[PDB]
Parts: structure tokens; sequence; C-alpha cells
């Protein structure tokens, strides 16, 4: 009955969600009581007809940024840096910039001061270019005070934090980061050998998507994983005293809230919610508006660990697909949602949210 009334569940949350929102496939992956459940639908590919299933590579966009997050706490807990550095202590070409006046924290957590969703698209995956951006680039209000959803931000995060580690961010991830996580099935630069896994993206018409190279993309948005290995990632989160020490700390540094918008308090990487919270709270929390708009942070007096009653989530989201990741740490709850379709963020919460909500009852 338990498997059963899990697969009920989920397929009840999924299927109609996939339906409604064109999703040719989509993985699920559940965390449940230390097991991880895995529930495939539809096909990685509708043209070669490979099915999801949870090794299937999914674009996780911006859920990438709580892999950045955990790179970027390897660097803070290895006191390479710290979230209050100035931006530009750990990359020179900053230096003179306004990231003098702007944290890592502020960064990270999006509150520089109005760097956009995503960099111009005259901005090429280019060091001097990103370098030219962030040293052209004026907050268009004090850092530090609104929040406004950013790749370039937390981007510029990651490779500062991986500057500070004095390595590139991708070797870092993939030589560090990914293995101490345990993720093989997790790549900024999936593998020729892995290819056969990497669904298909999908958009307007059903155009074939993956996501092209992009500033700053492997910190922004680079992951491409599996539901199995996303799940993973998300039980590192519920449990970062099951990996080594630094990376426990890592993963723990991800788990500090610095302020609240609304419900969400924003972490490095994961937003938080109180648990429970209504859907169309999280969904709010996970809205257009707020991610394209400016929101006056409520600073917190100190940082507020992530954990109990709490859901940590992410978004994420390239041209073709649809990335969804929230656990909740007092539950030992994780799930996964990995769709070739970049559906609508309030879709996949709904899903998260059903599946949770049915766990609940
Ligand atoms: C992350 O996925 C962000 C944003 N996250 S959110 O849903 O939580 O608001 C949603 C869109 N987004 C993102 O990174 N977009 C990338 C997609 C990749 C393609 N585009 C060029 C690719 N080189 C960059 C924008
Ligand atoms: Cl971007």
């Amino acid at each position: 009955a338990p498997a059963d009334r899990l697969k009920a569940l989920v397929d009840a949350a999924v299927q109609p969600v996939m339906k409604a929102n064109d999703i040719p496939g989509l993985a699920v992956a559940i965390s449940l009581k230390g097991e991880p459940h895995y529930f495939s639908y539809g096909l990685a590919s509708k043209e070669d007809g490979r099915r999801v299933t949870p090794e299937t590579l999914f674009e996780i966009g911006s859920v990438s940024k709580t892999f950045t997050a955990t790179l970027a706490g390897y660097a803070l807990t290895q006191d390479k840096m710290r979230l209050d550095d100035r931006a530009s202590q750990h990359w020179p070409a900053l230096q003179g910039s306004r990231f003098d006046g702007i944290s890592l924290l502020d960064l990270a957590t999006y509150t520089a001061g109005g760097l956009p969703l995503q960099f111009p698209d005259s901005v090429q995956k280019d060091q001097a270019q990103i370098r030219d951006y962030y040293r052209q680039w004026q907050p268009t209000y004090a850092p530090g005070s609104q929040r406004l959803y950013s790749n370039p931000s937390i981007g510029l995060f990651g490779y500062l934090a991986a500057r500070s580690l004095g390595q590139p961010f991708e070797r870092l991830m993939e030589q560090q980061v990914f293995p101490a996580l345990g993720l093989e099935q997790t790549h900024l630069d999936v593998p020729e050998a892995a290819l056969a896994q990497y669904a298909q993206g999908y958009g307007k018409d059903d155009r074939p998507l993956r996501v092209g190279p992009g500033p700053l993309d492997a910190e922004g948005y680079g992951v491409k994983t599996s539901a199995a290995d996303l799940l993973r990632f998300v039980d590192a989160n519920l449990h970062p005293e099951r990996l080594d020490r630094p990376w426990a700390q890592a993963l723990d540094a991800t788990h500090r809230g610095y302020y609240k918008v609304g419900d969400m308090t924003q972490g490095l990487g994961w937003e938080a919610y109180d648990w429970p919270i209504s859907l169309k709270r999280l969904q709010a929390g996970n809205s257009t508006p707020m991610a394209l708009q400016p929101h006056r942070i409520a600073r917190l007096p100190a940082p507020q660990a992530l954990e109990g009653q709490r859901l940590l989530n992410k978004t994420g989201s390239t041209n073709g697909f649809g990335a969804y990741v929230a656990f909740v740490p007092g539950r030992d709850l994780g799930l996964v949602i990995l769709a070739n379709r970049n559906y609508p963020n309030a879709e996949r919460v709904k899903i998260a949210y059903a599946i949770l909500s049915g766990l609940e009852q």
C-alpha cells in the first residue's frame, strides 16, 4: 500500500500538471523516511522516444545556484572568503568598481543593488565581457536593501567563491563539489558518454532547447543532473552530517537565512519558507513578480538556521527545462521535480505541494 499510495500520490500530483503544461518528460525523486523514490514520466526526448528515468539528465537551471551556494559554502567554511567580504576583494578586475561596496552576501542573496535577472544578451560567455559587465555595473539602489533575483548576482558570488578557492568554478564543481556530494550524474558540461541521458528541452511549439553557453552559466544555471542525483544532493542537504566535515559545513552554509522577503527567507541558493505554508504563498514566493521585481528585504538580526519546520526550495529553468527542488529539513523530506519544459514555477510548486500534502495526509 505505501508504494502504491506514493505512486498514486505522485502520479496524481504530476500527471495533470504534465498534461496541463504539455511537459514531455518529468522526473520526480522523493526522499522519504531515508529512502529515495523515483517516479519518471514521459519522454526525455519526444523525437527518439527516450523515456525519462531517474538517471535522465535535466537542465536544472537556477537550481544550480544551490550547488553554486554549496561551493561558496565550501569557500566560506574553508575561510577563503567571508560573506561580508567586498566582491572586489576576490577579483582584482572589480577593484575600483561598485563591487568595492558590494558584499559577497549581497551577491549571493541578490541584494547587490539591482543586478538584473540575467546578464544582458550582449554579455557573452567571456571572462573579459563578464569583467567589463561588472566593472561598468552600478547599483540601482543601496546594496543590501533590495532583493532582485539575479543570475549575475549569485553568478558572481559563485565565480568569486571559485576565485577565493583559486580554481575555476567549473573545475571546482566537477573535481570537488560533485564528487564530494557523491554526484556522478551531475554535470556542468555533460560528458559525451552521458549525452544519451541528456533529456531534450522543449520550448514554444516544442522547439528543442538545450541550454547554450552563457556568462557565469555554470554558477547561475549550469547544472544538468538526474532526478536521482539531484535527490542525492537534496539528501546531502537533508543530512550534511553524512558528508565529510568540510562539505557538511559547506552544505550547512546554504541553510542559513539572511533576510526575509515576504514568506521567503533567503539563504545561499536555497530559499526557505515556514512549513507548512499555503500552496499559494509558496507559489507567490516562487512567482514571476518575486523573481523579476526588487523586493525590500527584512534583514535578519543574525543568520537564521534554515532547518526544522521549513521548506527549502529552488526553482530553476532554462529555456527548455523546468526544475524544482524542495525539501523539509525537519521532516527528512526532499523532492526533486525535473521537467523538460520550462513550465510555470507555480505548477512545479503545485506538484511538489500536492506531493508534500499527500505525504502529510
Ligand atoms: C534560474 O533558472 C533563473 C530563474 N530562476 S527562477 O525561476 O527561480 O526565477 C529562471 C530563469 N533563470 C535562468 O537562469 N535563465 C537562464 C536560462 C539559460 C539560458 N539563458 C541563456 C543560456 N546561456 C540564460 C538565462
Ligand atoms: Cl544569466
